[PDB]
């Protein structure tokens, strides 16, 4: 029954804003699942609640300069993810 | 009867040696499909050819240092697949 979401946020951490931006999406994603790349979160949700997630942020983001891409897939779609090298960030 | 393939490759572009890395990476997987993000790519391969797959991207990252992370798809909808804001590269 619940969603599987993938998510994957390109944004520049030079800027004191774009790191800013990453940490807040960061944070939305660490309430519904966990960080496993410096930019990509696996995130588990009720289907209901998947679009005030989905708006909540792209709201964060700059459009005009950032790239936010969401796969919200069902939980069977999933059969394997394999991990290599190092796990920490 | 195809698989769909997320690649998530997570590693440090400051010195040559990691970008050329990604370069490596990029290339590898832009030969079974798209790059959607800075260090995502989205690839179908027949299962046979997966492993040999798996097996050329490990063989490329430092394992000691890097994090690459492969998501193995069943087939999903274009509809699953939300993008928001622009692909400068």
């Amino acid at each position: 029954d619940p969603m599987f979401i993938i998510v994957c946020y390109d944004v520049e951490t030079i800027t004191q804003e774009g790191r800013a931006r990453l940490r807040k999406v960061a944070k939305t994603c660490e309430s519904h699942g966990q960080r496993v790349q410096k930019s990509v979160f696996e995130c588990q949700l009720e289907p209901a609640d998947y679009l005030q997630f989905e708006a909540k942020l792209s709201k964060i983001i700059n459009s005009k300069t950032d790239n936010l891409r969401i796969y919200s897939l069902d939980a069977i779609s999933v059969s394997k993810i394999k991990q290599f090298g190092v796990s920490n960030i």
